[PDB]
């Protein structure tokens, strides 16, 4: 399984271009991550967080490395945590709930101790 | 340039193998990054730090990925700020200071916004 490049729409915005599947939700293929992150774009549009992008896009669209081969590098259990601090509070508000396949305390890979986290950039408008 | 097994001793035992030069200190082969760490053997056993080790081998022998051609994906800048925190302080007891090379402000590549951290891992041993 080689790297292939990035085509979830939301996620083109972020510094990576290639991925490998499975995803962290164990999609075999892009064309159901892309499916699947339809499902947030509201949520996104509400900015409960700034890191929700990252977050989910780490998930769906994990970075390519040739470490990791079957079990891609993870997003950070601390920006888990903070996406879901600031968006599960709306989804309450709205009748919905964070989703298990994206909890945080069981995100880390055992025996790895490695992850990826967002770092601040110079941007305007 | 592609990828190629990381060889520097102490780096052995983090969760990653294949890196990629040039590495952050702009050396253009591995060999000039294993002199250096020798360097930090006294600091890493002093335990000012548990993320020096991480952040020292995220510079000189930074994980390899496909994206980030010229310059490899760098070690968060608070992950540095942790190392700064706690071993700047015996360097200073002997009269020496963090090195213009780690410097923490220095880290973010502004117009990329991804960077590689450590995580706790589930053990008891």
């Amino acid at each position: 399984a080689a790297c292939e490049p990035v085509r979830i729409p939301l996620c083109k915005s972020l510094p990576w271009e290639m991925t490998k599947m499975p995803n962290h939700l164990h999609h075999s293929t892009q064309a159901n991550a892309i499916l699947a992150m339809e499902q947030f774009e509201g949520l996104l549009g509400t900015h409960c967080s700034p890191d929700l992008l990252f977050f989910l896009c780490a998930m769906y669209a994990p970075i390519c490395t040739i470490d990791f081969q079957h079990e891609p590098i993870k997003p950070c259990k601390s920006v888990c945590e903070r996406a879901r601090q600031g968006c599960e509070p709306i989804l309450i508000k709205y009748r919905h709930s964070w989703p298990e396949s994206l909890a945080c305390d069981e995100l880390p890979v055992y025996d790895r101790g490695v992850c990826i986290s967002p770092e601040a950039i110079v941007t305007a408008d």
